[PDB]
C-alpha cells in the first residue's frame, strides 16, 4: 500500500532525509523558492499554451528548464500519498458558482454531475502541481481534497526547506503529469468532496 503519514513529526523528519541527499544547484533553488511564490500565474499560464514552452519569456524558459531538471535529482524511495486542496473551478467554468449550497455544502445535483464527468476518467494537468506530506491546515478547507497515490521511483521532491512559507510540508511534482480518477464521495459531514487518484506518471 502507500504511505500515508498521520504524524507530523516523522513526516518533517522524512522530507529531511530526502532534502539532504539531492545535491542541488544554487540555481535550481533559486528557481524552486521563484516557484512557490508565483505557483499559480505559471500554472495558470501553462494550462493556457497546453505545455509548450519554445515561445516563452528568458525568465520563465530558463525557470522552468530548470524545474524540470530539479526531478532528476528527486524521487520518492517509497510508495505515497500526497494530499491537496482546490477550489470549485478546479472542475470546470459550470462547477464554479454551482458547488457550493448557500448553506457552506455541497450541492447534491452539482455533485452527481461532477461524479459523472470525471469518475473513472484521466485528467491531463500542465501546471506543476504542489501537494502535501499530510492534509495540512493552510489547505484542508477548500471544498476539494484530492488524495494522491504516488508510486515508489517517481519524480517527487520535498522543497519545503527552500520555500517562501515553510514547516507546511510542502511537495512538489513534475508538470504535465497524467492521472486517473479511482473515487469521488461526500465527506462524514457534507462540506467537502474527497477525491482519489492514482498518479500514471508523466
Ligand atoms: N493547494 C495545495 O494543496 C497546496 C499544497 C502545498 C503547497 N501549496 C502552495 O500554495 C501555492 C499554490 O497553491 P495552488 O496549489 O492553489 O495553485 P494552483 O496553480 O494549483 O491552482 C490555483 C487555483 O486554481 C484552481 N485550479 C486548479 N486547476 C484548475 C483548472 N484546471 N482550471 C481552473 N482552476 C484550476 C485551484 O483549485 C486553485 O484554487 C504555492 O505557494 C504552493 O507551494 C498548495
Amino acid at each position: 500500500t502507500y504511505q500515508e503519514f498521520t504524524n507530523i513529526d516523522q513526516a518533517k523528519a522524512w522530507g529531511n532525509a530526502q532534502y539532504k541527499k539531492y545535491g542541488l544547484s544554487k540555481s535550481e533553488k533559486e528557481a524552486i523558492v521563484s516557484y512557490t511564490k508565483s505557483a499559480s500565474e505559471i500554472n495558470g499560464k501553462l494550462r493556457q499554451n497546453k505545455g509548450v514552452i519554445n515561445g516563452f519569456p528568458s525568465n520563465l524558459i530558463k525557470q522552468v528548464e530548470l524545474l524540470d531538471k530539479s526531478f532528476n535529482k528527486m524521487k520518492t524511495p517509497e510508495n505515497i500519498m500526497l494530499f491537496r486542496g482546490d477550489d470549485p473551478a478546479y472542475l470546470g467554468t459550470e462547477f464554479q458558482n454551482t458547488l457550493l449550497n448557500s448553506n457552506g455544502t455541497i450541492n447534491k445535483t452539482a455533485f452527481e454531475k461532477a461524479k459523472a464527468k470525471f469518475l473513472n476518467k484521466d485528467r491531463l494537468e500542465y501546471g506543476y502541481i504542489s501537494t502535501s506530506l499530510m492534509n495540512v491546515s493552510q489547505f484542508a478547507g477548500r471544498p476539494i481534497i484530492t488524495k494522491f497515490k504516488v508510486a515508489k521511483g517517481s519524480k517527487a521532491g520535498y522543497i519545503d526547506p527552500i520555500s517562501a512559507f515553510a514547516g507546511q510540508l510542502n511537495m512538489l511534482l513534475p508538470r504535465h503529469s497524467t492521472y486517473h480518477i479511482d473515487d469521488m464521495r461526500l465527506s462524514s459531514d457534507g462540506k467537502q468532496i474527497i477525491i482519489t487518484a492514482t498518479m500514471m506518471g508523466t
